[PDB]
Protein backbone atom coordinates (compact mmCIF):
# COMPACT_ATOMS: atom_id res chain seq x y z
CA UNK A 1 0.00 0.00 0.00
CA UNK A 2 1.10 3.58 -0.67
CA UNK A 3 -0.22 7.16 -0.62
CA UNK A 4 -0.27 7.55 -4.45
CA UNK A 5 -0.87 5.78 -7.78
CA UNK A 6 -2.92 2.61 -8.01
CA UNK A 7 -2.10 1.32 -4.50
CA UNK A 8 -3.10 4.63 -2.82
CA UNK A 9 -5.76 5.26 -0.25
CA UNK A 10 -8.86 4.64 -2.40
CA UNK A 11 -7.64 1.08 -2.97
CA UNK A 12 -6.62 0.22 0.65
CA UNK A 13 -10.00 -1.40 1.30
CA UNK A 14 -9.23 -4.16 -1.23
CA UNK A 15 -6.64 -5.79 1.00
CA UNK A 16 -7.62 -4.09 4.27
CA UNK A 17 -11.41 -4.20 4.57
CA UNK A 18 -11.57 -2.02 7.65
CA UNK A 19 -10.38 0.91 5.52
CA UNK A 20 -13.85 0.88 3.96
CA UNK A 21 -15.64 0.33 7.28
CA UNK A 22 -16.95 2.48 10.08
CA UNK A 23 -15.28 4.99 12.41
CA UNK A 24 -12.54 5.98 9.95
CA UNK A 25 -9.97 8.68 10.71
CA UNK A 26 -8.79 11.40 10.16
CA UNK A 27 -11.61 13.95 10.23
CA UNK A 28 -12.22 17.66 10.05
CA UNK A 29 -12.59 19.23 13.50
CA UNK A 30 -15.09 22.08 13.12
CA UNK A 31 -17.31 24.08 15.49
CA UNK A 32 -20.72 22.50 14.53
CA UNK A 33 -19.60 19.07 15.74
CA UNK A 34 -17.70 20.02 18.93
CA UNK A 35 -19.22 19.58 22.37
CA UNK A 36 -17.57 20.40 25.70
CA UNK A 37 -17.32 17.39 28.00
CA UNK A 38 -16.32 18.00 31.63
CA UNK A 39 -15.20 14.35 31.96
CA UNK A 40 -12.19 15.14 29.78
CA UNK A 41 -9.62 15.60 32.53
CA UNK A 42 -5.87 16.28 31.84
CA UNK A 43 -3.74 13.36 30.78
CA UNK A 44 -0.50 12.69 32.60
CA UNK A 45 2.53 11.59 30.54
CA UNK A 46 4.56 9.09 32.57
CA UNK A 47 7.92 7.65 31.66
CA UNK A 48 8.21 10.21 28.78
CA UNK A 49 11.56 11.47 30.02
CA UNK A 50 13.58 8.72 28.27
CA UNK A 51 16.92 7.74 29.73
CA UNK A 52 19.66 9.65 27.93
CA UNK A 53 21.75 6.54 28.63
CA UNK A 54 19.48 4.48 26.39
CA UNK A 55 19.10 4.40 22.64
CA UNK A 56 15.81 4.27 20.74
CA UNK A 57 15.51 2.91 17.24
CA UNK A 58 14.46 5.17 14.36
CA UNK A 59 13.28 3.37 11.26
CA UNK A 60 12.15 3.95 7.74
CA UNK A 61 9.66 1.16 6.98
CA UNK A 62 8.83 2.50 3.51
CA UNK A 63 5.47 3.71 4.71
CA UNK A 64 6.73 5.72 7.61
CA UNK A 65 9.70 6.98 9.71
CA UNK A 66 9.00 5.82 13.24
CA UNK A 67 10.78 6.09 16.59
CA UNK A 68 10.33 2.99 18.77
CA UNK A 69 9.32 3.77 22.33
CA UNK A 70 9.58 1.69 25.50
CA UNK A 71 6.55 0.21 27.18
CA UNK A 72 7.38 1.86 30.57
CA UNK A 73 6.24 5.07 28.82
CA UNK A 74 2.49 5.50 29.26
CA UNK A 75 -0.53 7.78 29.51
CA UNK A 76 -2.26 8.00 32.86
CA UNK A 77 -5.79 9.37 33.13
CA UNK A 78 -7.70 7.05 30.78
CA UNK A 79 -9.72 4.11 32.25
CA UNK A 80 -6.84 1.72 31.47
CA UNK A 81 -3.15 2.36 31.21
CA UNK A 82 -2.06 2.89 27.59
CA UNK A 83 1.62 2.17 26.97
CA UNK A 84 3.60 3.75 24.18
CA UNK A 85 4.86 1.79 21.21
CA UNK A 86 6.12 4.31 18.63
CA UNK A 87 5.83 7.83 17.27
CA UNK A 88 5.86 9.05 13.66
CA UNK A 89 4.88 12.04 11.53
CA UNK A 90 2.80 12.96 8.47
CA UNK A 91 3.55 15.82 6.06
CA UNK A 92 2.88 17.28 2.62
CA UNK A 93 5.46 18.48 0.12
CA UNK A 94 7.45 21.69 -0.57
CA UNK A 95 5.00 22.87 -3.22
CA UNK A 96 1.99 22.41 -0.89
CA UNK A 97 3.36 22.24 2.68
CA UNK A 98 0.05 21.32 4.36
CA UNK A 99 0.07 17.67 5.22
CA UNK A 100 -1.55 17.22 8.63
CA UNK A 101 -4.10 14.39 8.80
CA UNK A 102 -6.68 16.09 10.95
CA UNK A 103 -7.94 19.49 9.79
CA UNK A 104 -9.44 22.31 11.90
CA UNK A 105 -12.29 24.29 10.27
CA UNK A 106 -11.28 22.71 6.98
CA UNK A 107 -7.61 23.79 7.22
CA UNK A 108 -4.58 21.58 7.17
CA UNK A 109 -1.60 22.24 9.35
CA UNK A 110 1.90 21.81 7.95
CA UNK A 111 2.40 18.38 9.54
CA UNK A 112 1.19 16.15 12.37
CA UNK A 113 2.94 14.03 15.05
CA UNK A 114 1.33 10.82 16.36
CA UNK A 115 2.37 8.99 19.53
CA UNK A 116 0.81 5.47 19.31
CA UNK A 117 -0.15 3.67 22.54
CA UNK A 118 -1.96 0.42 23.32
CA UNK A 119 -4.05 -0.82 26.25
CA UNK A 120 -1.44 -2.75 28.17
CA UNK A 121 -3.88 -3.50 31.06
CA UNK A 122 -5.98 -5.66 28.70
CA UNK A 123 -3.51 -6.73 25.99
CA UNK A 124 0.12 -7.90 25.68
CA UNK A 125 1.31 -5.75 22.79
CA UNK A 126 0.04 -3.18 20.29
CA UNK A 127 -0.30 -5.73 17.49
CA UNK A 128 -2.61 -7.86 19.58
CA UNK A 129 -4.52 -4.80 20.90
CA UNK A 130 -5.04 -3.28 17.47
CA UNK A 131 -8.13 -5.29 16.47
CA UNK A 132 -9.57 -5.35 19.97
CA UNK A 133 -12.07 -3.38 22.07
CA UNK A 134 -10.48 -0.35 23.74
CA UNK A 135 -7.24 -1.38 22.04
CA UNK A 136 -5.37 1.76 21.00
CA UNK A 137 -4.91 5.43 21.92
CA UNK A 138 -3.07 7.91 19.71
CA UNK A 139 -1.93 11.39 20.72
CA UNK A 140 -1.84 13.91 17.85
CA UNK A 141 0.14 17.14 17.75
CA UNK A 142 -0.58 19.64 14.95
CA UNK A 143 2.58 21.29 13.58
CA UNK A 144 2.86 24.75 11.93
CA UNK A 145 5.87 26.60 10.54
CA UNK A 146 7.38 29.20 12.96
CA UNK A 147 10.42 29.38 15.20
CA UNK A 148 13.07 26.63 15.27
CA UNK A 149 12.19 23.82 17.64
CA UNK A 150 15.25 22.23 19.34
CA UNK A 151 13.18 19.33 20.64
CA UNK A 152 11.86 18.23 17.27
CA UNK A 153 15.45 18.56 16.03
CA UNK A 154 16.35 15.68 18.39
CA UNK A 155 14.48 13.52 15.81
CA UNK A 156 15.04 15.51 12.64
CA UNK A 157 18.89 15.60 13.02
CA UNK A 158 18.86 11.83 12.40
CA UNK A 159 16.70 11.75 9.27
CA UNK A 160 19.61 11.56 6.77
CA UNK A 161 20.59 8.22 8.29
CA UNK A 162 17.12 6.76 7.58
CA UNK A 163 16.62 8.14 4.06
CA UNK A 164 15.78 4.75 2.52
CA UNK A 165 13.35 1.97 3.34
CA UNK A 166 14.97 -0.54 5.72
CA UNK A 167 17.49 1.92 7.18
CA UNK A 168 17.72 2.44 10.95
CA UNK A 169 19.45 4.86 13.31
CA UNK A 170 19.80 5.03 17.07
CA UNK A 171 18.36 8.07 18.90
CA UNK A 172 19.55 8.77 22.50
CA UNK A 173 16.67 9.10 24.93
CA UNK A 174 15.18 12.62 25.42
CA UNK A 175 12.03 14.01 27.07
CA UNK A 176 9.23 13.15 24.61
CA UNK A 177 6.91 15.55 26.48
CA UNK A 178 8.97 18.33 24.84
CA UNK A 179 7.23 17.43 21.57
CA UNK A 180 3.80 18.22 23.02
CA UNK A 181 2.22 21.68 22.73
CA UNK A 182 1.22 24.23 25.29
CA UNK A 183 -1.81 23.54 27.48
CA UNK A 184 -2.10 19.84 26.82
CA UNK A 185 -5.21 19.98 29.05
CA UNK A 186 -6.99 21.43 25.96
CA UNK A 187 -7.78 18.67 23.44
CA UNK A 188 -10.27 17.14 21.07
CA UNK A 189 -11.38 13.54 21.75
CA UNK A 190 -13.21 11.06 19.54
CA UNK A 191 -13.36 7.34 18.70
CA UNK A 192 -11.84 6.57 15.33
CA UNK A 193 -9.36 4.41 13.48
CA UNK A 194 -5.79 3.95 12.41
CA UNK A 195 -5.16 6.29 9.46
CA UNK A 196 -3.14 3.67 7.64
CA UNK A 197 -3.86 0.02 6.83
CA UNK A 198 -5.25 -1.99 8.46
CA UNK A 199 -7.44 1.01 9.45
CA UNK A 200 -8.81 -0.77 12.54
CA UNK A 201 -11.59 1.25 14.21
CA UNK A 202 -10.03 0.77 17.63
CA UNK A 203 -8.35 4.14 18.34
CA UNK A 204 -9.22 6.65 21.01
CA UNK A 205 -7.92 9.89 19.47
CA UNK A 206 -6.66 12.83 21.47
CA UNK A 207 -5.78 15.77 19.23
CA UNK A 208 -4.26 18.63 21.20
CA UNK A 209 -5.92 21.99 20.66
CA UNK A 210 -2.74 24.01 20.26
CA UNK A 211 -0.09 23.41 17.56
CA UNK A 212 3.67 23.40 17.95
CA UNK A 213 6.12 25.23 15.75
CA UNK A 214 9.03 24.13 13.71
CA UNK A 215 11.16 26.29 11.42
CA UNK A 216 10.93 26.71 7.68
CA UNK A 217 14.17 24.72 7.36
CA UNK A 218 13.04 21.92 9.71
CA UNK A 219 9.81 21.48 7.73
CA UNK A 220 11.70 21.39 4.45
CA UNK A 221 14.14 18.79 5.86
CA UNK A 222 11.21 16.61 6.93
CA UNK A 223 9.62 16.93 3.48
CA UNK A 224 12.81 16.25 1.49
CA UNK A 225 14.98 13.91 3.59
CA UNK A 226 13.15 10.59 3.07
CA UNK A 227 12.31 8.18 0.24
CA UNK A 228 9.68 5.47 0.32
CA UNK A 229 11.99 2.98 -1.56
CA UNK A 230 15.08 0.89 -0.81
CA UNK A 231 18.47 2.43 -1.59
CA UNK A 232 18.98 0.12 -4.59
CA UNK A 233 15.54 0.74 -6.14
CA UNK A 234 16.05 1.96 -9.75
CA UNK A 235 12.76 3.92 -9.50
CA UNK A 236 13.01 5.95 -6.26
CA UNK A 237 9.91 7.42 -4.60
CA UNK A 238 10.07 10.52 -2.33
CA UNK A 239 8.27 10.09 1.00
CA UNK A 240 5.85 13.03 0.61
CA UNK A 241 2.13 13.61 1.02
CA UNK A 242 2.01 10.73 3.53
CA UNK A 243 -1.37 11.69 5.01
CA UNK A 244 -4.85 10.24 4.49
CA UNK A 245 -7.67 12.47 3.21
CA UNK A 246 -10.32 13.33 5.79
CA UNK A 247 -13.23 10.95 6.13
CA UNK A 248 -16.97 11.60 6.36
CA UNK A 249 -18.02 11.94 10.00
CA UNK A 250 -21.92 12.16 10.09
CA UNK A 251 -24.24 12.24 13.15
CA UNK A 252 -21.25 12.28 15.50
CA UNK A 253 -19.54 14.65 17.90
CA UNK A 254 -16.02 15.38 18.78
CA UNK A 255 -15.75 16.06 22.44
CA UNK A 256 -13.61 18.91 23.71
CA UNK A 257 -11.95 19.41 27.07
CA UNK A 258 -12.33 23.19 26.57
CA UNK A 259 -15.31 25.43 25.96
CA UNK B 1 -25.09 -1.07 -5.77
CA UNK B 2 -22.42 1.60 -5.00
CA UNK B 3 -23.50 4.16 -2.47
CA UNK B 4 -22.22 7.19 -0.53
CA UNK B 5 -22.51 5.49 2.86
CA UNK B 6 -21.65 2.11 4.37
CA UNK B 7 -19.80 -0.95 2.91
CA UNK B 8 -20.52 0.13 -0.63
CA UNK B 9 -19.43 3.72 -0.01
CA UNK B 10 -16.64 5.69 -1.57
CA UNK B 11 -13.61 3.98 0.04
CA UNK B 12 -14.87 0.72 -1.55
CA UNK B 13 -15.73 1.99 -5.08
CA UNK B 14 -12.32 0.96 -6.40
CA UNK B 15 -13.05 -2.70 -5.58
CA UNK B 16 -15.54 -2.78 -8.49
CA UNK B 17 -14.52 0.33 -10.49
CA UNK B 18 -10.74 0.41 -10.89
CA UNK B 19 -10.56 3.97 -12.17
CA UNK B 20 -11.88 5.18 -8.80
CA UNK B 21 -8.46 4.20 -7.42
CA UNK B 22 -6.54 5.60 -10.39
CA UNK B 23 -5.11 8.97 -11.31
CA UNK B 24 -6.73 12.35 -11.99
CA UNK B 25 -9.64 11.90 -9.59
CA UNK B 26 -12.20 14.55 -8.69
CA UNK B 27 -13.38 16.48 -6.75
CA UNK B 28 -10.56 18.50 -5.20
CA UNK B 29 -9.99 21.33 -2.74
CA UNK B 30 -9.29 24.63 -4.49
CA UNK B 31 -6.57 26.41 -2.49
CA UNK B 32 -3.82 28.90 -3.23
CA UNK B 33 -0.82 26.55 -3.38
CA UNK B 34 -2.18 24.67 -6.36
CA UNK B 35 -3.74 27.59 -8.34
CA UNK B 36 -2.08 29.33 -11.28
CA UNK B 37 -3.41 32.05 -13.49
CA UNK B 38 -3.63 31.17 -17.18
CA UNK B 39 -4.39 34.12 -19.50
CA UNK B 40 -5.35 31.62 -22.27
CA UNK B 41 -8.55 30.71 -20.36
CA UNK B 42 -10.90 32.91 -22.34
CA UNK B 43 -14.67 33.06 -21.77
CA UNK B 44 -16.89 30.14 -22.67
CA UNK B 45 -19.85 30.81 -24.84
CA UNK B 46 -23.17 29.17 -23.83
CA UNK B 47 -25.27 28.35 -26.94
CA UNK B 48 -28.82 27.05 -26.96
CA UNK B 49 -29.10 27.23 -23.16
CA UNK B 50 -32.39 29.15 -23.48
CA UNK B 51 -34.68 26.13 -23.70
CA UNK B 52 -38.21 26.79 -24.94
CA UNK B 53 -40.83 26.99 -22.16
CA UNK B 54 -43.23 25.23 -24.55
CA UNK B 55 -40.94 22.15 -24.70
CA UNK B 56 -40.35 19.73 -21.84
CA UNK B 57 -37.28 17.91 -20.59
CA UNK B 58 -37.14 14.62 -18.71
CA UNK B 59 -36.16 14.59 -15.03
CA UNK B 60 -35.22 11.07 -13.84
CA UNK B 61 -34.24 9.48 -10.52
CA UNK B 62 -31.81 6.66 -11.42
CA UNK B 63 -31.22 5.68 -7.78
CA UNK B 64 -27.84 7.39 -7.59
CA UNK B 65 -28.80 10.84 -8.86
CA UNK B 66 -31.74 12.82 -10.17
CA UNK B 67 -30.76 14.21 -13.56
CA UNK B 68 -32.45 16.58 -15.99
CA UNK B 69 -31.85 15.45 -19.58
CA UNK B 70 -30.69 18.22 -21.88
CA UNK B 71 -30.87 18.53 -25.68
CA UNK B 72 -27.76 18.15 -27.81
CA UNK B 73 -28.43 21.57 -29.46
CA UNK B 74 -27.26 23.06 -26.17
CA UNK B 75 -23.51 23.68 -26.50
CA UNK B 76 -20.44 25.24 -24.95
CA UNK B 77 -18.04 27.03 -27.28
CA UNK B 78 -14.59 28.12 -26.38
CA UNK B 79 -13.19 24.71 -25.76
CA UNK B 80 -11.08 23.41 -28.51
CA UNK B 81 -13.98 21.24 -29.63
CA UNK B 82 -17.65 22.04 -29.28
CA UNK B 83 -19.27 20.19 -26.37
CA UNK B 84 -22.97 19.39 -26.26
CA UNK B 85 -24.97 19.15 -23.06
CA UNK B 86 -26.37 15.80 -21.98
CA UNK B 87 -27.73 16.30 -18.42
CA UNK B 88 -27.48 18.29 -15.24
CA UNK B 89 -27.73 17.15 -11.61
CA UNK B 90 -26.84 18.28 -8.07
CA UNK B 91 -24.96 17.11 -4.98
CA UNK B 92 -26.01 17.99 -1.43
CA UNK B 93 -25.72 17.17 2.27
CA UNK B 94 -28.58 16.52 4.70
CA UNK B 95 -31.08 18.52 6.81
CA UNK B 96 -28.82 18.53 9.86
CA UNK B 97 -25.65 19.29 7.84
CA UNK B 98 -26.38 21.39 4.67
CA UNK B 99 -22.79 21.11 3.42
CA UNK B 100 -22.74 18.84 0.43
CA UNK B 101 -20.70 20.48 -2.33
CA UNK B 102 -18.11 18.22 -3.97
CA UNK B 103 -15.42 20.79 -4.63
CA UNK B 104 -14.27 22.77 -1.63
CA UNK B 105 -12.61 26.20 -1.65
CA UNK B 106 -9.81 26.81 0.85
CA UNK B 107 -11.12 23.75 2.77
CA UNK B 108 -14.77 24.76 3.12
CA UNK B 109 -17.80 23.04 1.70
CA UNK B 110 -20.60 24.91 0.07
CA UNK B 111 -24.21 23.91 0.68
CA UNK B 112 -24.56 22.07 -2.65
CA UNK B 113 -23.18 21.95 -6.17
CA UNK B 114 -24.73 21.86 -9.67
CA UNK B 115 -23.04 19.92 -12.48
CA UNK B 116 -23.88 20.43 -16.17
CA UNK B 117 -22.42 17.46 -18.03
CA UNK B 118 -21.32 17.90 -21.68
CA UNK B 119 -19.62 15.59 -24.14
CA UNK B 120 -17.48 16.24 -27.16
CA UNK B 121 -20.10 16.07 -29.93
CA UNK B 122 -17.53 17.01 -32.61
CA UNK B 123 -15.86 13.63 -31.97
CA UNK B 124 -18.44 11.31 -30.41
CA UNK B 125 -22.11 10.41 -31.01
CA UNK B 126 -23.13 10.30 -27.36
CA UNK B 127 -21.79 10.95 -23.85
CA UNK B 128 -21.39 7.22 -22.99
CA UNK B 129 -18.97 6.79 -25.91
CA UNK B 130 -17.17 10.07 -25.04
CA UNK B 131 -16.76 9.07 -21.39
CA UNK B 132 -13.82 6.72 -21.99
CA UNK B 133 -11.97 9.10 -24.33
CA UNK B 134 -9.38 11.73 -23.41
CA UNK B 135 -11.15 15.07 -22.70
CA UNK B 136 -14.34 13.31 -23.93
CA UNK B 137 -16.39 15.10 -21.24
CA UNK B 138 -16.62 18.68 -19.94
CA UNK B 139 -18.49 19.40 -16.74
CA UNK B 140 -19.47 22.85 -15.55
CA UNK B 141 -19.76 23.19 -11.78
CA UNK B 142 -21.66 25.86 -9.87
CA UNK B 143 -21.08 26.14 -6.13
CA UNK B 144 -24.31 26.77 -4.19
CA UNK B 145 -24.53 28.75 -0.95
CA UNK B 146 -27.44 28.96 1.49
CA UNK B 147 -28.90 32.40 0.83
CA UNK B 148 -31.83 33.93 -1.05
CA UNK B 149 -34.64 31.94 -2.63
CA UNK B 150 -33.70 31.21 -6.24
CA UNK B 151 -36.69 31.08 -8.63
CA UNK B 152 -34.58 29.62 -11.46
CA UNK B 153 -33.37 26.62 -9.43
CA UNK B 154 -36.95 26.22 -8.20
CA UNK B 155 -37.93 25.43 -11.81
CA UNK B 156 -36.13 22.10 -11.12
CA UNK B 157 -36.71 21.73 -7.38
CA UNK B 158 -40.52 22.16 -7.63
CA UNK B 159 -40.65 18.77 -9.47
CA UNK B 160 -38.51 16.71 -7.08
CA UNK B 161 -41.55 15.51 -5.03
CA UNK B 162 -42.56 13.77 -8.29
CA UNK B 163 -39.35 11.78 -8.82
CA UNK B 164 -38.86 10.76 -5.17
CA UNK B 165 -38.04 7.12 -5.97
CA UNK B 166 -35.61 5.26 -8.18
CA UNK B 167 -36.99 4.76 -11.70
CA UNK B 168 -39.46 7.67 -11.56
CA UNK B 169 -39.50 10.30 -14.29
CA UNK B 170 -41.20 13.72 -14.67
CA UNK B 171 -41.22 16.48 -17.28
CA UNK B 172 -39.85 19.94 -16.60
CA UNK B 173 -40.83 22.79 -18.96
CA UNK B 174 -37.86 24.43 -20.66
CA UNK B 175 -36.23 27.46 -19.12
CA UNK B 176 -33.05 29.39 -19.64
CA UNK B 177 -30.34 27.19 -18.13
CA UNK B 178 -27.99 30.18 -18.03
CA UNK B 179 -30.13 31.41 -15.13
CA UNK B 180 -28.51 28.65 -13.05
CA UNK B 181 -25.00 30.10 -13.64
CA UNK B 182 -23.40 32.64 -11.29
CA UNK B 183 -22.15 36.14 -11.91
CA UNK B 184 -19.02 36.68 -13.97
CA UNK B 185 -18.85 33.30 -15.67
CA UNK B 186 -15.63 34.53 -17.31
CA UNK B 187 -14.00 33.81 -13.89
CA UNK B 188 -13.44 30.10 -13.38
CA UNK B 189 -11.13 27.32 -12.26
CA UNK B 190 -10.10 24.75 -14.89
CA UNK B 191 -8.44 21.37 -14.33
CA UNK B 192 -8.23 17.84 -15.68
CA UNK B 193 -10.10 15.32 -13.57
CA UNK B 194 -12.66 12.59 -13.44
CA UNK B 195 -16.26 11.63 -12.95
CA UNK B 196 -17.01 11.96 -9.22
CA UNK B 197 -19.05 8.76 -9.23
CA UNK B 198 -18.28 5.26 -10.52
CA UNK B 199 -16.88 4.48 -12.98
CA UNK B 200 -14.67 7.50 -12.09
CA UNK B 201 -13.23 7.75 -15.61
CA UNK B 202 -10.42 10.36 -15.75
CA UNK B 203 -11.84 11.97 -18.86
CA UNK B 204 -13.40 15.22 -17.61
CA UNK B 205 -12.32 18.77 -18.26
CA UNK B 206 -13.71 20.55 -15.18
CA UNK B 207 -14.75 24.21 -15.11
CA UNK B 208 -15.75 25.36 -11.63
CA UNK B 209 -17.08 28.92 -11.68
CA UNK B 210 -15.42 31.27 -9.21
CA UNK B 211 -18.62 32.77 -7.79
CA UNK B 212 -21.38 30.77 -6.09
CA UNK B 213 -25.12 31.12 -6.50
CA UNK B 214 -27.61 31.15 -3.61
CA UNK B 215 -30.64 28.98 -2.89
CA UNK B 216 -32.71 29.25 0.29
CA UNK B 217 -32.69 27.13 3.44
CA UNK B 218 -36.18 26.00 2.48
CA UNK B 219 -35.02 24.96 -1.00
CA UNK B 220 -32.11 23.06 0.53
CA UNK B 221 -34.39 21.32 3.03
CA UNK B 222 -36.78 20.28 0.23
CA UNK B 223 -33.85 18.97 -1.81
CA UNK B 224 -32.41 17.12 1.20
CA UNK B 225 -35.74 15.47 2.17
CA UNK B 226 -37.53 14.77 -1.14
CA UNK B 227 -35.53 11.98 -2.66
CA UNK B 228 -34.70 8.31 -2.18
CA UNK B 229 -32.08 6.11 -3.78
CA UNK B 230 -34.49 3.14 -3.68
CA UNK B 231 -37.58 2.04 -5.53
CA UNK B 232 -41.06 3.01 -4.30
CA UNK B 233 -41.65 -0.57 -3.07
CA UNK B 234 -38.25 -1.24 -1.51
CA UNK B 235 -38.53 -2.61 2.08
CA UNK B 236 -35.15 -1.07 3.03
CA UNK B 237 -35.50 2.58 1.85
CA UNK B 238 -32.42 4.78 1.63
CA UNK B 239 -32.63 8.58 1.56
CA UNK B 240 -30.71 10.37 -1.20
CA UNK B 241 -28.57 12.53 1.08
CA UNK B 242 -24.86 13.26 1.47
CA UNK B 243 -24.35 12.39 -2.18
CA UNK B 244 -20.91 13.98 -2.55
CA UNK B 245 -17.49 12.37 -2.81
CA UNK B 246 -14.64 13.51 -0.49
CA UNK B 247 -11.91 15.60 -2.11
CA UNK B 248 -9.00 13.71 -3.68
CA UNK B 249 -5.23 14.01 -3.53
CA UNK B 250 -4.00 16.30 -6.18
CA UNK B 251 -1.35 13.87 -7.78
CA UNK B 252 -1.86 18.60 -10.80
CA UNK B 253 -2.35 22.41 -10.86
CA UNK B 254 -5.68 24.12 -11.23
CA UNK B 255 -5.63 26.96 -13.75
CA UNK B 256 -7.59 30.14 -13.13
CA UNK B 257 -9.03 32.60 -15.64
CA UNK B 258 -8.68 35.32 -12.97
CA UNK B 259 -5.41 36.50 -11.52
CA UNK B 260 -6.79 38.05 -8.32
N1 LIG C 1 -1.40 7.34 11.78
S1 LIG C 1 -1.39 5.87 12.58
O1 LIG C 1 -1.01 6.13 13.95
O2 LIG C 1 -2.65 5.20 12.30
C1 LIG C 1 -0.15 4.87 11.81
C2 LIG C 1 0.70 5.27 10.81
F1 LIG C 1 0.68 6.50 10.29
C3 LIG C 1 1.63 4.40 10.25
F2 LIG C 1 2.43 4.83 9.28
C4 LIG C 1 1.73 3.08 10.69
C5 LIG C 1 0.92 2.64 11.72
C6 LIG C 1 -0.02 3.55 12.25
F3 LIG C 1 -0.82 3.13 13.23
N2 LIG C 1 0.98 1.33 12.13
C7 LIG C 1 -0.28 0.58 12.37
C8 LIG C 1 -0.41 -0.17 13.67
C9 LIG C 1 -0.26 0.47 14.91
C10 LIG C 1 -0.40 -0.24 16.10
C11 LIG C 1 -0.70 -1.60 16.05
C12 LIG C 1 -0.87 -2.25 14.83
C13 LIG C 1 -0.73 -1.54 13.64
C14 LIG C 1 2.25 0.63 12.08
C15 LIG C 1 2.58 0.43 10.63
S2 LIG C 1 2.92 2.01 9.92
O3 LIG C 1 2.68 1.99 8.51
O4 LIG C 1 4.23 2.35 10.39
N1 LIG D 1 -20.54 14.38 -10.77
S1 LIG D 1 -20.52 13.61 -12.25
O1 LIG D 1 -20.91 14.57 -13.26
O2 LIG D 1 -19.25 12.92 -12.37
C1 LIG D 1 -21.76 12.32 -12.21
C2 LIG D 1 -22.62 12.05 -11.16
F1 LIG D 1 -22.61 12.74 -10.02
C3 LIG D 1 -23.55 11.01 -11.23
F2 LIG D 1 -24.35 10.79 -10.20
C4 LIG D 1 -23.64 10.21 -12.37
C5 LIG D 1 -22.81 10.46 -13.47
C6 LIG D 1 -21.88 11.52 -13.35
F3 LIG D 1 -21.07 11.80 -14.37
N2 LIG D 1 -22.88 9.64 -14.58
C7 LIG D 1 -21.65 9.22 -15.26
C8 LIG D 1 -21.55 9.37 -16.75
C9 LIG D 1 -21.71 10.62 -17.37
C10 LIG D 1 -21.60 10.76 -18.74
C11 LIG D 1 -21.32 9.64 -19.52
C12 LIG D 1 -21.14 8.40 -18.92
C13 LIG D 1 -21.25 8.25 -17.54
C14 LIG D 1 -24.16 9.03 -14.93
C15 LIG D 1 -24.44 8.00 -13.87
S2 LIG D 1 -24.80 8.86 -12.38
O3 LIG D 1 -24.53 7.99 -11.24
O4 LIG D 1 -26.11 9.42 -12.56
ZN1 LIG E 1 -0.08 8.59 12.11
ZN1 LIG F 1 -21.91 15.56 -10.33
Amino acid sequence: WTYFGPDGENSWSKKYPSCGGLLQSPIDLHSDILQYDASLTPLEFQGYNLSANKQFLLTNNGHSVKLNLPSDMHIQGLQSRYSATQLHLHWGNPNDPHGSEHTVSGQHFAAELHIVHYNSDLYPDASTASNKSEGLAVLAVLIEMGSFNPSYDKIFSHLQHVKYKGQEAFVPGFNIEELLPERTAEYYRYRGSLTTPPCNPTVLWTVFRNPVQISQEQLLALETALYCTHMDDPSPREMINNFRQVQKFDERLVYTSFS
